[PDB]
């Protein structure tokens, strides 16, 4: 299509345009955070290791569903659970229109024999051309004039996986700009809105156990499933549609015997495939050229 999901800015709130960090690598949970080098894939043939939350890619616990009306029949694009913005992990790169690259995500070597990972990704293009500072947003409302080091804004705390993502009602901004090469007719630069444009997405759909199921929409993401016969890993060729700055989100799909929600709307499961010691599994993200 793709769908566009339009959010209304509220601070405090779920759609408060919070800041994400390109270095944080540790899983969710208590304890000393682990920061690695910033995950800049510019130039390609780069690889970084990090942990992703158990159900970070698709989790009814987010308490919000979106709908994809570009799907026929329309009932098949309904009630899509979101992912968690901050228990997935973010990276970026600068690239050129036409760049043919390969994204790979697989279990980290330290966890290569531990079942749990089914990595997925979302790739966005940010026409603004670099990190987007927006005063008055959740983490930029104390007089900051710039983003903190190695950080960038994204729309909200729960994320859509197959849509253009738009935030409107932002604190008015007189310097929301894009570089000269950007068609601001097609990609507007509004004083009160910004859009993260969908480029691609996908997830490892190869199950560890044939009898089990993935915590995943029955039909909405049929075009997104990647099967290569290897559970815990995917590879996807991508040709960049635009010159500029890209934002990459990676998160996990959980495999279970069954899942539901409880009275509070929290995920319940039985027979999870989760052999790793923490609340997130370590994966290695690689972008190669070609
Ligand atoms: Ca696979």
């Amino acid at each position: 299509g793709v769908a566009e999901v339009v959010e209304t800015f509220k601070n405090p709130g779920t759609y408060s345009s919070p800041v994400i960090n390109f270095k944080i690598a540790s899983p969710p949970g208590p304890g000393t955070p682990i920061y690695g080098p910033p995950r800049d894939f510019s130039g390609y043939n780069k690889s970084y290791s990090l942990a992703i939350g158990k159900t970070s890619y698709y989790d009814p616990t987010t308490g919000t569903k979106w709908n994809d009306d570009t799907i026929t029949p329309v009932s098949d694009g309904q009630d899509i659970w979101r992912g968690w913005t901050h228990t997935g992990k973010w990276s970026f790169f600068n690239g050129k229109a036409g760049d043919k690259i390969t994204l790979s995500v697989q279990r980290d070597a330290q966890e290569a024999s531990l079942k749990g990972a089914h990595p997925g990704f979302i790739l966005f293009w940010r026409p603004e051309g670099g990190p987007l500072f927006w005063a008055g947003t959740q983490d930029l409302d104390e007089g900051q004039t710039a983003l903190p080091a190695d950080s960038d804004t994204v729309i909200g705390h729960v994320i859509v996986q197959h849509a253009d993502w738009t935030l409107q009602g932002l604190p008015p901004k007189a310097d929301h700009t894009a570089p000269a090469g950007v068609d601001t007719e097609l990609y507007p630069m509004k004083p009160d809105s910004y859009t993260m444009y969908y480029v691609d997405s996908g997830y490892d759909a190869d199950k560890y156990v044939a009898s089990k199921k993935l915590i995943m929409h029955p039909t909405a993401f049929k075009g997104l499933a990647l099967n290569d016969g290897t559970a815990g890993a995917f590879t996807k060729s991508i040709t960049l549609p635009k010159t500029g700055y890209y934002m990459l989100y990676v998160a996990n799909v959980l495999e279970v015997d069954d899942w539901s929600v409880d009275a509070d709307g929290k995920l319940t499961t039985t027979g999870e495939v989760w052999e790793v010691p923490a609340k997130g599994c370590w994966v290695n993200i690689t972008i190669s050229k070609p």
